[PDB]
């Protein structure tokens, strides 16, 4: 029954490396939900963890790596199944490791939080293909660029149907 959520910021189909540890831009009318997310485990790949250089505070950080762990504040896993086991009985686990991590988690995932920022330069990895018939866009909100938003964006929540 765990909510297994892929969270990614995308320029077209390319994953953006976001400055904020959590790769989203929440609209004002969903900012309340940020408070809910602070105890949920995060799962990410080794390269994403290195780009952050420290764990996200106040929650379990699970890093998937084929190499020995480099930070005692993290729980290290060698597979997505091990990573999900470490999340235990969490209501929701956030996944944000690289395009490979998104691809390996897609069949087990049941929610996505996608921030589309199509004027940004995307990175060197593509978000995995997913089947439109399996996923419902349940919430979608666009905001234009303005004095408080350097980029226009659309925040979308997908859930499996
Ligand atoms: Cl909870
Ligand atoms: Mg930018």
């Amino acid at each position: 029954g765990m909510i297994i959520s892929l969270i990614a910021a995308l320029a077209a189909d390319r994953v953006i490396g976001m400055e904020n540890a959590m790769p989203w831009h929440l609209p004002a009318d969903l900012a309340w939900f940020k408070r809910n997310t602070l105890n949920k485990p995060v799962i990410m790949g080794r390269k994403t963890f290195e780009s952050i250089g420290r764990p996200l505070p106040g929650r379990l950080n699970i890093v998937i790596s084929s190499q020995p762990g480099t930070d005692e504040r993290v729980t290290w896993a060698a597979s997505i199944e091990e990573a999900l086991a470490f999340a235990g009985n969490a209501e929701e686990v956030m996944v944000m490791g690289g395009g490979r991590v998104y691809k390996q988690f897609l069949d087990r995932a049941n929610r996505m939080y996608l921030t589309h920022i199509d004027a940004e330069v995307g990175g060197d990895t593509h978000f995995p293909d997913y089947e439109p018939d399996e996923w419902e866009s349940v919430f979608s909100e666009f905001h234009d660029a303005d004095e408080a938003n350097s980029h226009s964006y659309c925040f979308e929540i997908l859930e499996r149907r």
